[PDB]
């Protein structure tokens, strides 16, 4: 796929729901699926969210020091409730914002990665989503553990993702299994414009 400037962030749940270990599996994903999509126009930008949001690098950040592993291996886990719909909000509003190195013209994506259902959030999907489409913010969603198993859980997942969403949602049974997906997903982004 012919490449073009791509901002992407991912959005990463940091509830207690998630032990320890299965944050560290998190952290080794997110490292490699950047390292294995850096090219010389992509940049990238990391939060985490609970109840709390943190932004562990701007794509600003990024530029400045293209590395991701050096970038997200020193990250610590928020704990707390799961905040999903006000951290997309935060990341449309905030990371793809022109202060914080967001590119005029550049391909918006998000990859957001969920342990659990939306708990504790003031804000719905509805009052985040449609806002996220109007900036043109291509959404990838993964869903890990028990908690997406069922198919109505998945409905959530459907809700994050842009559509179609067999295209933009992956399930995945725990978070050792995540690295069976690095390809798949490094390949969606590299070829969204193709």
């Amino acid at each position: 796929c012919p490449q073009e400037d791509s901002d992407i962030a991912f959005l990463i749940d940091g509830s207690g729901s998630i032990i320890p270990h299965d944050f560290r599996r998190m952290k080794e994903f997110v490292s490699t699926v950047m390292e294995q999509l850096k090219k010389s126009k992509t940049l990238f930008s990391l939060m985490q969210y609970s109840e709390e949001f943190r932004i562990h690098f701007t794509f600003k950040e990024f530029q400045n020091n293209p590395n991701p592993r050096s970038l997200v291996k020193p990250i610590t886990q928020l704990l707390g409730r799961t905040h999903t719909a006000t951290g997309i909000r935060k990341v449309v509003r905030e990371l793809f914002n022109i202060t914080n190195g967001a590119r005029k013209n550049a391909f918006k994506i998000l990859v957001v990665i969920t342990d659990g259902e939306k708990f504790g959030d003031p804000l719905g999907y509805e009052d985040v989503i449609p806002e996220a489409d109007r900036e043109g913010v291509i959404r990838y969603v993964i869903g890990v553990g028990d908690a997406f198993r069922s198919e109505k859980s998945r409905q959530e997942l459907n809700t994050i993702a842009s559509k179609p969403p067999r295209d933009h949602v992956f399930q995945v049974n725990n978070f050792e299994a995540l690295k069976t997906i690095q390809n798949q997903l490094r390949e969606k982004i590299f070829c969204i414009g193709s």
